[PDB]
């Protein structure tokens, strides 16, 4: 059975996943690059796993409203408004907000990982993970292009590095 | 020609009509009433015939992001987020909140109709004039049906009287 605290980390996830879809169709939106749009639906798709989590327990769910900047939580909150206004300045801005999202991501799928034994909750856990490695090195590439690079902000720069040296998976 | 202080007006109200559209799904997705969905279509609508007269006389959209949410105008950014958190507390709030910005775009449109002589202009404020109070009195009877009422905020007493008196146009 699924713990209190195993319980919390779905809930955070679920709107995180949500901060990167919301994040990803604004910058579409403002810049129509190509890859904010394609990287949104897989962060759907990430959403939509957590949520299939969360009804299999019955734990309610902190998306009571589906709209693009809405949350519960207000730390995504804050996350969304700071992150458009950055990603607002520039196409290389906007491409710093999507690994700046994925390393985020990455670092907070680690603490959860850590902090669960539950393999159904793990599963799902390293897939988005996995995700969150592929959608990085993707921003990274397109960054590349621009002539720009990215700074990790919450994965340690070990990690970092061996994510961006290796292959999309 | 138009003037300086036309395109204004038309530049105000390109945003003015995305508050009511953007509001209006932020509260159909939480409280999924029918009527939001369906204002919000219309509300579609009258960003569209504000646009054409921007690209009619190539005035810079200052809707530079269609995302819901966004505005260039502060003054609409400020109204989004005071009006989708009051109606997020309620159906009968998301209902007044429905009737507060039909309000006000009555007032703004009154305004910006005494500003110009332009006919083709004013087709399209007109328009867009008769179709706030047709969605007002739509929030208003729904708002009834609640045992609620509206109270006018922008327009005077005696024509939001007028307009909650008479048939839908
Ligand atoms: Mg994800
Ligand atoms: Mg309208």
């Amino acid at each position: 059975p699924i713990s209190e605290e195993e319980k919390e980390g779905l809930i955070e996830m679920r709107e995180e996943e949500k901060l990167a879809r919301d994040v990803y169709l604004t910058l579409y939106n403002k810049w129509k690059l190509q890859i904010f749009k394609n990287i949104a639906e897989s962060e759907q798709t990430h959403m939509d796993a957590v949520k299939y989590l969360l009804e299999k327990y019955n734990i309610p769910d902190p998306v009571k409203n589906d709209s693009i900047g809405v949350f519960s939580n207000p730390k995504f909150e804050e996350l969304y408004k700071k992150l458009v206004e950055k990603g607002d300045k520039s196409e290389v801005d906007a491409l710093k907000v999507g690994a700046t999202i994925e390393d985020l991501d990455i670092a907070d799928l680690e603490k959860w990982i850590n902090k669960t034994d539950n393999e159904d909750i793990k599963f799902v856990y390293e897939n988005l993970m996995k995700g969150s490695r592929n959608h990085m090195r993707a921003f990274v590439r397109m960054l590349n292009n621009y002539g720009s690079n990215y700074t990790p902000q919450y994965i340690s720069k070990e990690e970092y590095e061996e994510i961006i040296s290796s292959s999309t998976e």
